[PDB]
């Protein structure tokens, strides 16, 4: 029932809602900023692989908050 991690519009950190699609959260590591979503478990994984493929470390876990690392 609404899965609430961080999404990130430009810089900013706030927590949304997302629908019980998104039930897991985007998190990638990035050498200035950070990546934060919603994103549906399946999609998060496969996302997961997209960026982690291409040197970019990421997470897809379930929490409120859960997109973060080095908080």
């Amino acid at each position: 029932m609404a899965l609430k991690c961080f999404t990130r519009n430009g810089d900013d950190r706030t927590v949304t809602t997302c629908a019980e699609e998104q039930t897991r959260c985007l998190f990638v590591q990035l050498p200035y900023s950070e990546i934060q979503e919603c994103k549906t478990v399946q999609q998060c994984a496969e996302v997961l692989e997209e960026v982690t493929a291409i040197g970019y470390p990421a997470k897809c876990c379930c929490e409120d908050l859960c997109n973060r690392s080095e908080q």
